């Protein structure tokens, strides 16, 4: 029993941290194989993110001006290339600690670790989610950027995030690791809003089942409602509309509890319209959205 | 910018769990140098925790009894013996992975990562707090039994917990690694109840910090208040007494914001007396005691 925000172990990623230096820039990368992938932003300087022209920028760089560091050994850069906003640093040596892994692009409301590090050394590791804004809320002080999001299917790391900026709002974006950005985000201090923050209905869904499995119950009511009369509440209060592929999603958590989804959604909608009164669910005050049905699944049952 | 509920990177741990089994009962236990750490109840049936006597219990075990599996590899064990609550099983090989360690004994209010694992296998990773009542609000399922709880100071880690027992009202117990119980718990199936669970003060105090550096602000107010006048309010809300200690750890908090640790107590106070009123600090509707003053600065300023 007890329900948590759990990171996955972070061991298999923490050996393919590397610090990259371009000039005076020093942030992360991440070494898989015989290629480190970095923010391409590593090659300008503060002056140069108001409004750089990466490929111009990138003329003046040769193999030899990539500083990569793996603990305290270098490593020899024998060729470059950039791809969408990250830099892919060919490397002489494979790195030893390659995990199996894939690169994969997450949707909005998708959760995931992140291992922050500061000059290639590992800090600390967090779970977050996919903002439907495609924002993250992360923890990032300089130096964090290179810093990756991460799922782990038993022994194979799916990266699905790079630390590229902070918004003057002090909350995050990046990219994949083909340096696609998450929305419509870009490495440039420019003005950039976020979108509204949308609650993640699925995922509070998901938490209130993992709730009712660990002894929280209190909120269970005598209600039921339709998907379009839920809706009609999601929308007044930002939650994200709950469609068919969400109710399907969580049927594996309604067998297991017995409570049906849509009455689930009923327990949502009054604690949306009433609040919590105080009280609280798995430790919270609010309605926590980012655990995924996948990751209540995992922690309630105990996949390693 | 940005603040998460952050645990250390679990890989040198990770190089650390081991599969124990004895007769058929199978949990984790924990390789450092050429000795095993588990939880003495290994060797008990579910019938044996209703009343075990381990010195006893142990006379029928030998050392092939002790079966340790190191990822699909077995380990061979030289010698057993029961300190306290764990025992240490000599194994003829050193672990190759063994990071610089320290047993530490951790006070309450004492923060320390988890690495869930069954079968020897990391599931996971989450930040805990010794609680005031030498509870721990974990995530636990069956087979959780000898994951442990740690610090890391660069690349020392100081072991703190490993996990034994949960209370019938779904919080954990479990011993340092001299097989000491913190608090008043026992590796018996009975009637154990936690005392109150008491909010960890100077925590907050850290949080409210933490949040004002990260630019959550709003909750500061006009007032300032005494150790004694906040503790009259903190003895009503089953708060710990703030003592000059903690105002003293509290120091470096107050000289990089600017605000006396008193006046964040009048904060806190009046946060105490009107509630949050529907408002939010770091994503939380309720006062965090879940990060220590060295949590905050670490975190705040990127330490690895
Ligand atoms: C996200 C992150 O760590 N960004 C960084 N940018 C710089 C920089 O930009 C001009 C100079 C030095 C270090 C870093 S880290
Ligand atoms: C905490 C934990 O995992 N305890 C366990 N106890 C047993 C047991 O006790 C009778 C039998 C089989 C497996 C486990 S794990």
């Amino acid at each position: 029993s007890g329900f948590r925000k759990m990171a996955f172990p972070s061991g298999k990623v923490e050996g393919c941290m590397v610090q990259v230096t371009c000039g005076t820039t020093t942030l992360n990368g991440l070494w898989l194989d015989d290629v480190v992938y970095c923010p391409r932003h590593v090659i300008c300087t503060s002056e140069d993110m108001l409004n750089p022209n990466y490929e111009d920028l990138l003329i003046r760089k040769s193999n030899h001006n990539f500083l990569v560091q793996a603990g305290n050994v270098q490593l020899r850069v024998i060729g470059h290339s950039m791809q969408n906003c990250v830099l892919k640093l060919k490397v002489d040596t494979a790195n030893p600690k390659t995990p199996k892994y894939k690169f994969v692009r997450i949707q909005p409301g998708q959760t995931f670790s992140v291992l922050a590090c500061y000059n290639g050394s590992p800090s600390g590791v967090y779970q977050c989610a996919m903002r439907p804004n495609f924002t993250i809320k992360g923890s990032f002080l300089n130096g964090s950027c290179g810093s990756v999001g991460f799922n782990i299917d038993y022994d194979c790391v799916s990266f699905c995030y790079m630390h590229h900026m902070e918004l003057p709002t002090g909350v995050h974006a990046g990219t994949d690791l083909e340096g696609n950005f998450y929305g419509p985000f870009v490495d440039r201090q420019t003005a950039q809003a976020a979108g509204t923050d949308t609650t993640i209905t699925v995922n509070v869904l998901a938490w209130l089942y993992a709730a009712v499995i660990n002894g929280d119950r209190w909120f269970l009511n005598r209600f039921t409602t339709t998907l379009n009369d839920f809706n009609l509440v999601a929308m007044k209060y930002n939650y994200e509309p709950l469609t068919q592929d969400h109710v399907d999603i969580l049927g594996p958590l309604s067998a297991q509890t017995g409570i049906a989804v849509l009455d689930m959604c009923a327990s949502l909608k009054e604690l949306l319209q009433n609040g919590m009164n105080g009280r609280t669910i798995l430790g919270s005050a609010l309605l926590e959205d980012e655990f995924t049905p996948f990751d209540v699944v995992r922690q309630c049952s105990g996949v390693t």
